[PDB]
DNA sequence: TTAAGAGAAGCAAATACGTTATA
DNA sequence: TATAACGTATTTGCTTCTCTTAA
């Protein structure tokens, strides 16, 4: 094995690696028998793997025959005292077994550090944690981290003194699943006194513990905690940064560098939101150390908090100081940048889209693409899965928008290995390809399209239909609703809901909690008394157990200003609707003042974003009077989905369009309808154009507001080439002026290109 | 050599909030 | 109108590396 000198040093780094370096080539031929190059130099990269690597060939083929797997195998011996938990395989494989334990049960057990001595801690106390009420699985879990013989000899001793005192048994084993558990444990039998006497919750003492190194957390708190609140900072917002991975370093380095970071800028909220991550002390230390080389590039403070502002953000912020000359010599703009970054991973996902950028363009994948699939968590295996797969996934017969649909969400490596696995087969069910993309096209599309496959037959038979199974999991609900509709769809059927209320309740993100949250609820509700469309209208949505909760929560004191239920239902029956009603009340009082009626509150919240139309509608009303709009005329543009953004745009663009002609009446028409922001923008910028082409001030009017953006932008590419082949302009803008008229357009070129 | 423990980075999935485009 | 279809934020939950301390 011509192993690179940087290979060989790696090995040689290690307690006894040069010992072992002698026997891998010594032994080359027989280790090549049982273990790739690869899975040697894993094992290799141990401490004193010599031993590790000779008992591999004692106890590995021994083993392959006793149930294992080769790569169980490897995560086993590949560790400190590897050779020993191997030892302890072929030692107690069977007494185990003896006692319904599996294999990947035996394996996560040995899969880390003291493995050994921990199997034997399990053989030992499978019999009190027995008549202890603790299931065999919670065995697993507790002793599934390094060294969890100490942390199940040390759960028996703290369950007695702490199961009566606030801590259920699945919390006292959040706390000891973790390396390192015992300490956690340890630490909050000596400290949750302590902690409750200071205004903790039993809940955020759980959060707070249940990380590697919650017990170092724990102290913190009652080490910095007070002199933290004389900051500026809640107990709400403490126990939050605590409640991480190194929240003991968090909170530290909140301290020493908190003001001095408050004093180049950072609210001490965004600092937090910086501080709240995992590695939080790490981001901490890194934005106040690349400030000034990241504000000499185009970074906004508020972009810079973003990228720092997620897990391993130290080394997002990083990763940009040294690739943002290069990514900006080539043709990438700086807010892409900060989207392939701003994400957990992003370190990653940016050099990742050097290594594979180029290739790509290559493939057919335009840029606006690559920011898609890079500008996820895990975009680096988006990238890299893309380019493994992208021979099959043409074979499969897959669009390259297909291919950009599923690999642009979250795990879409996983997404795209899921349809060719699984999708063979979900055509042989009766699926349609487009139904496919649907399935795989969101986050968890992979988790989806098992759960199809799983669950459709005994689905359709209960009384569904694989179309609205599509409905269900392409509107984000996934695999989780899939399972829930399942379970619950006879509870609900007794409650009396019916089906395309039960596919409406889970046809959303999050449409599980909310088929739950009906279920709970449902009678509280029907005693106040709103009706089942009520709930269902309220519940289908994106976050409809908010929404619900929200309702229930704050249907009194918005009847307490002047607010009916059919008010109160329209504003909580859109995406947001729990945001939406508590900016009602919040927000109700100074639009009394400022000339707003109580119906028309309700108009502009009773759509998705209502909670920041009110907002916008507090902001922009008294500059869009002194521009001579109506109190009626602001109601109509933030009265409809994305309101807050068309009043952006009519304060904005406004001016410049009274010029080229266009009144304010106009400028309503073309502002009031969903994607109002946008039909304003396309006018700006493509107008002057059209005014060229022949086209009348109204003519753009009819089309801008009919029409859309979408349109617009279809006239411009294609009126031209339209004409040439004898169309007349009446025509190109009497189809491109409706509902549609983008593709009423589109579809008229298409006999030409 | 083997354990024990603590911190950090990255990946995937689920859920929540918002904006646009489409009859 | 209601909803399809995106675009992103926030939240949970691991697995995997590296590193230190200790015996």
């Amino acid at each position: 094995l011509n192993l690179s000198p940087l290979e060989r040093s790696k090995i040689e780094k290690q307690y006894g690696g040069a010992t072992t370096l002698a026997f891998i080539s010594n032994k080359q031929q027989e280790l090549a028998q049982i273990l790739s190059r690869a899975d040697i130099l894993k094992i290799a990269s141990y401490d004193c793997a010599a031993h590790a690597l000779q008992a591999v060939l004692d106890c590995g083929p021994m083993l392959g025959k006793r149930g294992f797997s080769q790569s169980d195998i490897v995560k086993i011996a590949g560790n400190i005292g590897g050779a020993q938990a191997l030892q302890a395989v072929l030692d107690l494989e069977s007494m185990l077994g003896k006692r319904g334990f599996s294999r990947d049960d035996i394996a996560k057990m040995a899969g880390n550090i003291g493995g050994a001595q921990t199997l034997q801690a399990v053989l030992d106390l499978e019999s009190a944690f027995r008549e202890r009420g603790f299931s065999q699985a919670d065995i697993v879990k507790i002793a599934g981290n390094n060294g969890g013989a100490q942390a199940l000899y040390s759960v028996l001793d703290v369950e007695p003194t702490l199961g009566k005192r606030g801590f259920s048994r699945a919390d006292i084993v959040k706390i000891a699943g973790n390396t390192g558990g015992a300490q956690a444990l340890h630490t909050v039998l000596d400290l949750e006194p302590a902690l409750g006497k200071r205004g903790f919750s039993r809940i955020d003492i759980v959060k707070i513990a249940a990380n590697n190194g919650g017990a170092q957390a724990l102290h913190a708190v009652l080490d910095l905690g007070p002199t933290l609140r004389e900051c500026g900072f809640s107990q709400a917002t403490i126990a939050k940064i605590a409640g991480n991975i190194g929240g003991a370093q968090a909170l530290q380095m909140v301290l020493d560098l908190g003001p001095a970071l408050g004093k180049r800028g950072f609210s001490q909220a965004t600092i937090a939101k910086i501080a709240g991550n995992i590695g939080g002390a790490q981001a901490l230390q890194t934005v106040l150390d690349l400030e000034p080389a990241l504000c000499e590039r185009g970074f906004s403070q508020a972009t810079i908090a973003k990228m720092a502002g997620n897990n391993g953000g130290a080394q997002a912020l990083q990763t940009v100081l040294d690739l943002e000359p290069a990514l900006r010599k080539r043709d990438f703009r700086q807010a892409d940048i900060i989207k392939i970054a701003g994400n957990d991973g992003g370190a990653q996902a940016l050099q990742a889209v050097i290594e594979h950028g180029p290739t790509l363009r290559q493939h057919g994948f335009n840029l606006a693409d690559i920011v898609k699939m890079a500008g996820n968590i895990g975009g680096a295996q988006a990238l890299q899965a893309v380019l493994d797969l992208k021979p099959v996934l043409d074979e499969h017969g897959f669009s390259q928008p297909d291919i950009v649909k599923m690999a642009g969400n979250i795990g879409g490596a996983q997404a795209l290995q899921a349809v060719l696995s699984l999708g063979p087969a979900l055509r042989e069910r009766g699926f349609s390809q487009p139904d496919i993309v649907k399935i795989a096209g969101n986050t968890g599309g992979a988790q989806a399209l098992q759960a199809v496959l799983d669950l459709e037959l005994t689905l359709v038979e209960h009384g569904f239909s694989q179309p609205d199974i599509v409905r269900i999991t392409g509107n984000r609900g996934g695999a989780q609703a899939l399972q829930a509709v399942l379970a619950l769809e006879l509870t609900l059927r007794e409650r009396g809901f019916s089906q395309p209320d039960i596919v409406k309740i889970a046809g959303n993100s999050g449409g599980a909690q909310a088929l739950q949250a009906v279920l709970d609820l449902e009678l509280t509700f029907r005693e106040r008394g709103f009706s089942q469309a009520d709930i269902v209208k309220i519940a289908g949505n994106d976050g409809g157990t908010q929404a619900l909760h929200a309702v229930l929560d704050l249907e009194r004191m918005l009847g307490d200003r002047g607010f009916s239920r059919a008010d109160i239902v329209n504003v909580a029956g859109n995406n947001g609707g729990a945001q939406a009603l508590k900016a009602v009340l919040e927000h109700e009082a100074t639009l009394n003042e400022r000339g707003f009626s109580r119906a028309d509150i309700v108009k502009i919240a009773g759509n998705g974003g209502g909670a920041q139309a009110l907002k916008a509608v507090l902001e922009h009303e008294a500059t869009l009077d002194e521009r001579g709009f109506s109190r009626a005329d602001i109601v109509r543009i933030a009265g409809n989905g994305g309101g807050a953004q068309a009043l952006k745009a009519v304060l904005e663009h406004g001016p410049t369009l009274n010029e080229r002609g266009f009144n304010l009446t106009d400028i309503v028409e073309m502002a009031a309808n969903s994607g109002g922001a946008q039909a304003l923008k396309a006018v700006l910028e493509h107008g002057p154009t059209l005014r060229q082409r022949g086209l009348s001030l109204i003519d753009i009017v009819e089309i801008a507001s009919n029409g859309g953006a979408q349109a617009l932008k279809a006239v411009l590419k294609y009126g031209p080439v339209l004409m040439q082949a004898g169309r007349s302009n009446e025509e190109i803008v009497h189809v491109a002026a409706r509902r549609g008229g983008a593709g009423r357009i589109r579809k008229m070129v298409a006999p030409l290109l």
